[PDB]
């Protein structure tokens, strides 16, 4: 693996979205990972539809929350996921409105990073593309993040409560980090992004529930 990777520089990452009041972080994380793979395989960067996942993944809970792996499994079984343009995000759960005519990506399964293993997570990011990850994002320190590499000793890996997207990793002024795309809009963090401590004893549980789709 390279010392640093940033998939934004390769055009693998769509603009930061805002999930609003709906608990659809998992859907944004999932589409982000699918978007990276779609770009890598086909050359196309496009917004995929988190609404498609919110409404149609029966083993998730819509705006009540969900798992990224359930979303990948759905896309595989469904034989597709719609584009954002074809199935727009409305910020609350609707009836399933999937239409194969608006299909923009497929999924051939998924893979899980060995739990707790940041080296494996780094290898996955390097070899595959953006990876879906789960973190404890409950702390005010996370809410108020602005610059530098984020670390809070109170972050609790038993409290995985938020899904985001690891789009790269590197080092800033000697501090190793993960480059994380959030779905809280561009006015949160650094234009919607946060640098989170890497190789610091699995800070915030970042390597505890990481996964990526096959395509
Ligand atoms: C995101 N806005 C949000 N967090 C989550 O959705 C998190 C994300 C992780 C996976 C930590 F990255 N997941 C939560 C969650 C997972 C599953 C369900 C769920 C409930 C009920 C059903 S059902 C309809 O009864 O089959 C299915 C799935 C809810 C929440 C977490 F609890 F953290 F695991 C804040 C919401």
């Amino acid at each position: 693996a390279p010392d640093s990777v940033d998939y934004r520089k390769k055009g693998y990452v769509t603009p930061v979205k805002n999930q609003g009041q709906c608990g659809s972080c998992w859907a944004f994380s999932s589409v982000g990972a699918l978007e990276g793979q779609l770009k890598k395989k086909t050359g196309k960067l496009l917004n995929l539809a988190p609404q498609n996942l919110v409404d149609c993944v029966s083993e998730n809970d819509g705006c009540g929350g969900g798992y990224m792996t359930n979303a990948f499994q759905y896309v595989q079984k469904n034989r597709g996921i719609d584009s954002e343009d074809a199935y727009p995000y409305v910020g609350q759960e609707e009836s399933c409105m999937y239409n194969p005519t608006g299909k923009a990506a497929k999924c051939r399964g998924y893979r899980e990073i060995p739990e707790g293993n940041e080296k494996a997570l780094k290898r996955a990011v390097a070899r595959v593309g953006p990876v879906s990850v789960a973190i404890d994002a409950s702390l005010t320190s996370f809410q108020f993040y602005s610059k530098g590499v984020y670390y809070d000793e109170s972050c609790n890996s038993d409290n995985l409560n938020h899904a985001v997207l690891a789009v790269g990793y590197g080092i800033q002024k000697g501090n190793k980090h993960w480059i994380i795309k959030n779905s809280w809009g561009e006015n949160w963090g650094n234009k919607g992004y946060i640098l989170m401590a890497r190789n610091k004893n699995n800070a915030c549980g970042i390597a505890n529930l990481a996964s990526f789709p096959k395509m």
